[PDB]
């Protein structure tokens, strides 16, 4: 109820999402380190806690046939199934399964209880094992426990403090079906990028059908997109929804009206549980959860292939469950699927639209029949989904801990080889800066093309960076952002005294192209400082290794093509979203705060690191010079500015007296004249005490960026 | 984009607690604006301030070619959000450059003030704040035209973020009194902690209350606006006239030429906004309020002429071109300049507002005295203009520069100079020991300390330990302090103090208010070791002992706690829960989630609830320093249910057998409600946290008792 600066003005930008994880939120101390604390915990002591946590049922969340791993492999499912490759947001790598909103998500219902059951053995083991990893680790002891060999488990997961700020879509409506006034669709059933589910709330699709029509070939379009959203192709697809559905049940045993608040929305008396629920005694037998009453398989707590046997060796009638909801009835069947708590009662095998779409859409019911023929091929496919699945977001394989951890290494996880030489020393490193700068290379295209290496990182899901030197390689070799022929020029010359130096050593001292990428960046901004002046010297890293076309799957990479790239003023098309939001979004994927988002993009003006040497932002008359001249002549109120009449989203800026055309900029540009937090940031980079902070604070940004994904390093 | 504000809008919101990073801010982590405040050369910042006042801009150029009025205005509203109930607002942050102060409908035209001001700012960068130049410009511009000035203190660091302030519940800007998020109840009744009467003003309608030309129902809002801003009548009096000496008001057009605020401006605007349609949208055409008043017949002068036009004429209510009601002196000669015509000259006008000064009969007494006095007049000015303009920075150990008033104003809360050797570590080791046996307790210990530095708050850096206040009316005295126990604990370390001091030598002595601290400080040693642990707690010297004479009782009547969750304690019903009542104070204290957290635990087992109270002491080694709070709250074995009796008290039940096992409140609950709070909570409760949970505890309660201690910067 008291008024906020998000009332008042609700489309204004939001810094706060750069500075979310302080460490003021972290309980932990500064120096604090999830590595160090999980290389010493006893993992085979936590595993063997969960296995008898299995059957060790609670009376006020009792364990459906005894044994709570279906609604384990659910809870890890879940945590894992929130992902997105459009901007790698999502996942289990945060364990935000515990934060709003995803802790009170309609599809998250009564994983509240799940999570409540894990905390004596989170209590027993405290910072060794975080939430995160243990929501995972859960889902693998549970799938072992009923027979089910897993692929590997890498801890590693660092548990986070507060919710993410994450783009889940715009309706106001929990599950509000399509078409509405903030509809994610347009088009011919065309889901708004980024988003990877088909309703607000939901984990990927409906399982009545789409928007709860029970056609199995029209749910099996939605499977196949939003999956594909979320990494997987078809016959992972079929594996995950196919081996989940091995195990355990769905709960919709009396109407949904009876469940109550969400865990944000319950009183304080809940102690942080949702879900209440006013039917018969709430729980167990009665409980409710999505509203259907679905059993699988003839052993819910044990691996099986019984879940194909009964999708093709039964006809399929539709029905409604208790709640009212559409679901699937073998016709003529006999009472072979256990009850959950009855020893007495025995019911006919039932399916989901979206298991049906296995079977209906002809795609699937190739890979699915392969499976039921074949199934060890459906058990292998299982495990080595379950892992990526559950590991999707976490990055280098330089990240994961532990003893279980696959040593096979997968063409997903966008592998790096292992060094297996010296490395260059900094008397090397100097001599390669010289031949760089002796070669002709311009500042501009120096770090123009160190910036397009590496800013293709996201902390979001770790991935991209200029560790593997893939720029060169397909598809980002060919991306607009990265000015394909310019790039293929400095690519060339680099190659070229690459091979140089490498001819000359011995040992086997080598330098990689990705490293030399990269140095030569820090050449070019050097120079520029030269250029200002200003005597600096930049860091410089060792150890990055170059990765092969082969170890480069190329349509997995096509998610990282910059579309919006504020700090190269690009944008690939019109959108819907403000290229200031955009600009803030890649910010924070590239894990910068708002002053180093501020000094990067106004060093990087200078610098001529816009795309296709557009003028746009260009505030200065020294190009190719490290100068604080973005911000002091951005604040000049010498200079009026208005939108061209061409063009709404470029600016011209004239002399106030004269008229006299000056500059012309972006909304990008632009915003940091603009919003009153921004602005503040210009005026001390545009202050005449400021410039040797400038060079300094820019220097550190560049560097910070030329190591992002340096996890070998950490 | 959905937030989760969106769909819980009623939850709470610890994000209050994590502003003011490292991360958002520019500076490096060791800069220390102090530090560059004592090298600028302040008479160089002021001889170009003083030039800039001449020095008209033709994109906002300056009424009769001065500046001066536009830079007191903006000074003044840069100190006038400030309310005594919180200490929140005032011009110590800086607050006026970002949302939503930039934008609000009484700060319109100012975004063009502070504009002019970046030439200077952008000289002088890190060495001058924004919030300190704010202030000086307003000065220089008082002392530019003839007015000497009480003195000025730099040292206010700018901010880099909005702050979390409550300014109301209504949706419209301006909204009239009576709506449905309505701050007034009863007979015209503000909601605490407001202090202002339509949501987007600094104190009152010029025009009268909800627009009503009344000038005697004007003064009682006045009153109240100004009373909440620390101001009494003679004070506020002298504020107003001296104010409206200077300036004019901008109302030269209807009100719907006016644009949008800053805040709602396109890009193009560059951080400005309120552009006008209305002729050349400036200068002679300028609309800011809609009123078109000029007070004085020289306006870019020091005079008595506001009192001589206010008491000189009788007044007609009149509208100006905008359509806003003011007041025109009946029968009066064109006596008043044009602010840009040389040829034209205009009839004595007057607000609502400043009619009050002679209508009411109070204001009335003042206002005569102050006209036949001029002398009077502006001494009173000159120190509540100080006092407005400096109220929320805290002790006087934080004024900086060269032009620090030397008189010490009981406003400002003294703390007497120490004047002798303090304790050193051996000592503070005996005292410990001391109070240990003299048999107070450790519950006795800590919420002893606790009540003395707990009053701090950084919103205007009021309260805490220095000082020792605690003895004094009205803090001994409060209901939280417990009054009975209070005076009983005092006496008794008293009288170790009346020991120790006897029997130094060199005049070595250990003030009333460092033994509170250091008593709390051995109780906090004292729980840790009655749970195993030995371990010391800091302690720094130097506080001193104010006099009762020294303290303004009713100055010191907003610092009562009302609500304080660290001590399980709410003196009556409020509309706001508890919850976030304790998230509020975790804020004043300067608290991020993960200190609250600790802090409140622990306070919880070591005795610290008024009233030996036992909601939330989840323990059954009371007086001993352990992680009990979390490891109870947390045991899924306990259920909980609010009473019959009172819905906002919980009784905690076993699960199986129904047997009681604990009660609490909603603010020892929520720490296994909230999701954020619970996950701080489980760190806490967890196997491996003994250690941490004492050191981390130690650490909160050790930055508690330094809150004020600037003398220490
Ligand atoms: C098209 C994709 C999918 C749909 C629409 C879907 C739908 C559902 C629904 C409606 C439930 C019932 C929740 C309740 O009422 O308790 C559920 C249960 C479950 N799902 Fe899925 N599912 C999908 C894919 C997955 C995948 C990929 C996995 C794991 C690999 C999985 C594993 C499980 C398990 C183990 C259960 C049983 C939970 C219990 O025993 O408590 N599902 N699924
Ligand atoms: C009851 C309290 C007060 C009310 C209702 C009030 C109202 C206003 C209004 C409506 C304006 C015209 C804004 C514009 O259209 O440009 C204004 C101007 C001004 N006020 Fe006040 N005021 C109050 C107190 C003060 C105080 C305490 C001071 C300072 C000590 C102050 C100093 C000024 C000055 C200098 C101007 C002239 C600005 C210029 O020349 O641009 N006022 N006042
Ligand atoms: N929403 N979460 C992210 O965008 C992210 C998380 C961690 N580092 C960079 C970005
Ligand atoms: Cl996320
Ligand atoms: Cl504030
Ligand atoms: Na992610
Ligand atoms: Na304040």
């Amino acid at each position: 109820n008291g008024t906020s600066n998000r009332d008042w003005w609700p489309n204004q930008l939001d810094l706060s999402i750069l500075h979310r994880h302080s460490s003021l939120s972290d309980p932990m101390g500064k120096d604090f380190n999830y590595a160090q604390a999980f290389e010493k915990l006893d993992l085979a002591a936590v595993k063997r806690d969960l296995h008898a946590l299995m059957t060790t049922s609670q009376d006020w969340w009792p364990a459906d046939f005894g044994h709570y791993g279906g609604l384990f492999i659910r809870m890890a499912w879940h945590s894992a199934g929130t992902y997105r490759t459009a901007d790698g947001r999502g996942g289990a790598g945060e364990g935000q399964q515990r934060f709003a909103p995803l802790n009170s998500w309609p599809d998250n219902a009564n994983l509240d209880k799940a999570r409540r059951l894990l905390f004596p053995i989170k209590q027993k083991y405290g910072r060794a094992i975080s939430w995160a990893d243990l929501l995972i680790l859960t889902g693998n002891v549970a799938l072992e426990s009923m027979g089910f060999k897993t692929f590997g488990f890498a801890g590693g997961r660092a548990d986070t403090w507060e919710p993410e700020d994450v783009y889940w879509g715009s309706e106001k409506i929990w599950l509000e079906l399509s078409g509405g006034p903030n509809s994610r669709y347009s088009g011919d059933r065309q889901l708004e990028n980024p988003l990877a589910a088909v309703q607000m709330g939901l984990i990927y699709v409906n399982p009545e059908g789409p928007d709860g029509n029970p056609d199995p070939v029209a749910a099996a379009r939605d499977i196949r997109d939003t999956f594909a959203r979320m990494a997987m192709n078809d016959e992972e697809t079929v594996a995950l929804i196919a081996g989940g559905h091995t195990f355990g049940k769905t709960h919709g045993a009396g109407p949904a009206s009876n469940v109550g608040a969400e865990p944000e929305a319950a009183g304080i008396e809940a102690q942080g549980l949702g879900w209440k629920s006013a039917y018969r005694t709430g729980k167990g037998a009665d409980a409710i959860t999505s509203g259907l009453e679905v059993t699988w398989t003839t052993t819910p707590t044990q691996w099986s292939h019984n879940f194909f046997e009964n999708l093709f060796g039964y006809e399929w009638e539709l029905t409604k469950s208790p709640a009212g909801a559409h679901q699937w009835v073998a016709k003529g069947a006999d009472a072979v699927i256990p009850d959950a708590f009855d020893p007495s009662k025995k019911h006919r095998p039932t399916m989901l639209t979206t298991d049906l779409s296995l079977r209906f859409d002809p795609a699937y019911e190739k890979i699915s029949r392969r499976f039921h023929e074949n199934p060890e091929q459906f058990a292998d496919a299982f495990a080595r989904a379950w892992f990526k699945l559950t590991h999707r977001d976490m990055g280098p394989r330089a990240r994961y801990l532990g003893p279980e951890v696959p040593a096979e290494v997968l063409l997903w996880q966008d592998p790096i080889p292992a060094v297996d030489h010296p490395l260059i020393d900094a008397a090397d490193a100097a001599e390669l800066k010289a031949k760089v700068l002796a070669s002709g290379l311009t500042v501009s295209q120096l770090v123009s093309t160190a910036w397009a290496a590496a800013s293709t990182f996201r902390g979001s899901d770790k991935r991209g960076g200029a560790n593997g030197a893939r720029i060169r390689l397909a598809p980002q070799k060919d991306w607009e952002a990265n000015q394909p022929e310019q790039l293929a020029a400095v690519l060339e010359t680099l190659e070229a005294i690459r091979t140089a130096f490498n001819g000359a050593q011995r040992g086997g001292k080598q330098v990689s192209l990705a490293d030399l990428i990269v140095l030569a960046g820090c050449a070019g901004v050097e120079q520029a400082a030269k250029n200002a002046g200003h005597a600096v010297t930049v860091p410089f890293a060792p150890g990055r290794a170059d990765a092969s076309q082969e170890q480069t799957d190329v349509e997995s990479m096509a998610v990282l093509e910059p579309v919006a790239d504020g700090f190269r003023n690009y944008l690939k098309g019109k959108y819907r979203v403000p290229a200031e939001v955009l600009l803030v979004d890649k910010a924070q994927l590239l894990t910068l705060s708002a002053p180093e988002m501020t000094v990067l993009l106004g060093g990087l003006r200078v610098l001529g690191a816009n795309v296709g040497q557009s003028r746009h932002g260009v505030f200065t008359a020294r190009e190719q010079a490290l100068t604080n001249d973005f911000f002091v002549n951005l604040l000049d109120m010498g200079t009026e500015w208005k939108p061209t009449a061409a063009d709404a989203d470029v600016f011209e800026g004239r002399d106030r007296a004269t008229g006299e055309l000056k500059w012309t900029g972006t909304r990008v540009d632009l915003v940091f004249g603009s919003h009153s937090q921004l602005r503040a940031l210009a005026e001390v980079y545009g202050s005449a005490d400021a410039q040797e902070k400038f060079v300094r604070d820019f220097v550190a940004v560049w560097n910070k960026v030329m190591n992002l994904d340096r996890f070998d390093l950490a």
